[PDB]
């Protein structure tokens, strides 16, 4: 029931090596590319599929090209069988490099220079007039060359959605969106299945940081969607603070006061992790966990 075989070729070009992921709506190859000579990651969509997803995925990537945190684009294509996507092939992880580590901790160093990278490409995404509607770690991929082995990279748009109309404006929030995404990252927006905003992107960034540095959410333990839900609306988030810098503080009061309507300040969050790092001596140069370094 694989879309493609081990050695099938794409266009003459694209080799299937192995099957590196699959879910309801598609599946991810590590394919040869017989021009270049390296591997890439050949992302593909039965033709037959209801929901037609893959089409806006790489409207998204493309629209992307050129920013930091972004899968260069190599090719798409579409036939009787199946429509595909070929792209930057990246590494591993966060979610599976937190659970790497000995405590599934990260230091507060890998923690906020993470928090960097991660906002800036939510900031992209969200600047193409896009919502990304499930940030977690395993979304998150650590390049695999020497130029970009300490970049981490946004994979997966096939729930992103489109929040502008046509000429740029907001458009206006459905009364009930059906949240369809991962629980544990999920902002009390999403539980409520109110429209998603940009602000709970930055939701979902403010919980995977916590879970990086302490290494649980309190609901960690809790799979179904209500029930975590119901546990989020109660539980005072201050106290997810306790063991983080202050700064954070900042952070959970600014994405408290957004709505549906207003721009985040990602500014503001970007400053909350520079000044964490300052007042710590935290050096950008300075090696992630799972370095030998
Ligand atoms: C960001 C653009 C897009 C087309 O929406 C996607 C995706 C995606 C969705 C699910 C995925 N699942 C995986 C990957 C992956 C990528 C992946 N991908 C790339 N480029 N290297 C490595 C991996 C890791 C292997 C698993």
């Amino acid at each position: 029931a694989d879309i493609l075989p081990a050695n099938y070729v794409v266009k003459d070009r694209w080799k299937v090596l192995k099957k590196i992921g699959g879910g309801g709506f598609g599946e991810i190859y590590e394919a040869m590319d017989l021009l270049t000579r390296e591997n890439v990651a050949l992302k593909v969509e039965s033709a037959q599929q209801p929901k037609q997803v893959l089409k806006m995925e790489v409207a998204v990537l493309k629209k992307l090209q050129g920013k930091d945190h972004v899968c260069r684009f190599i090719g798409c294509g579409r036939n009787e069988k199946f429509n595909y996507v070929v792209m930057q092939l990246q590494g591993r992880n966060l979610a599976d490099l937190r659970r790497s580590q000995p405590r599934g901790t990260f230091t507060l160093s890998t923690t906020l220079r993470l928090g960097k990278q991660i906002l800036e490409s939510i900031e992209a995404i969200h600047s193409v007039g896009f919502l990304h509607r499930d940030i977690k770690p395993s979304n998150f991929a650590m390049g695999r060359l020497p130029s970009t082995y300490r970049k981490c990279y946004m994979l997966d748009f096939g729930l992103a959605r489109q929040y502008t109309n046509t000429t740029g404006d907001v458009r206006p929030p459905r009364n009930v969106a059906g949240f369809r995404g991962t629980v544990r990252y999920a902002s009390v927006n999403a539980h409520k299945n109110r429209e998603m905003g940009r602000h709970d992107d930055l939701w979902s960034l403010f919980y995977m940081l916590v879970e990086f540095a302490v290494g649980q959410l309190p609901w960690r333990k809790i799979k179904d969607k209500e029930q975590v839900g119901m546990i989020k609306e109660k539980y005072e988030h201050r106290m997810l603070l306790k063991h983080m810098p202050s700064e954070f503080h900042l952070f959970l009061d600014h994405i408290a006061s957004l709505d549906y309507f207003t721009k985040p300040d990602y500014q503001l969050i970007m400053s909350v992790f520079e000044n964490s790092m300052k007042e710590r001596g935290i050096a950008e140069n300075e090696a992630f966990d799972w370095e030998k370094a």
